[PDB]
């Protein structure tokens, strides 16, 4: 894509500490799967490209960008030691899009309805084994 996006997160890296826990399984199987197939997701799926969205700005104003593309292949390819990294990704992906956008805006909209789904999966995150 365009030299005007900065590299997507680190979704690879063989320095990285990373474990399989059955927290980390919930949040593929059930949390991932839950929020990827709701109908306001797809503005979640993928980095924001900020040319195509003519948001010069955009990477201005969030320093710490997080998508729900990115967090699947942190998922699929086990990147991540412990849920908590996970949830902190999610929880990210949220803020980014409060902080960026105004409250009642579409995007905002569509964030809070996957954010209600979220909260009620996590409250659920399976006690660790
Ligand atoms: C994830 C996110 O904030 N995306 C986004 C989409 C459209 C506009 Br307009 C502003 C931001």
């Amino acid at each position: 894509g365009s030299h005007m996006n900065p590299p997507p997160p680190e979704t690879s890296n063989p320095n990285k500490p990373k474990r399989q826990t059955n927290q980390l399984q919930y949040l593929l199987r059930v949390v991932l799967k839950t929020l990827w197939k709701h109908q306001f997701a797809w503005p979640f799926q993928q980095p924001v490209d900020a040319v195509k969205l003519n948001l010069p700005d955009y990477y201005k104003i969030i320093k710490t960008p997080m998508d729900m593309g990115t967090i699947k292949k942190r998922l699929e390819n086990n990147y991540y030691w412990n849920a908590q990294e996970c949830i902190q990704d999610f929880n990210t992906m949220f803020t980014n899009c409060y902080i960026y956008n105004k409250p009642g805006d579409d995007i905002v909209l569509m964030a809070e309805a996957l954010e209600k789904l979220f909260l009620q999966k996590i409250n659920e995150l399976p006690t660790e084994e």
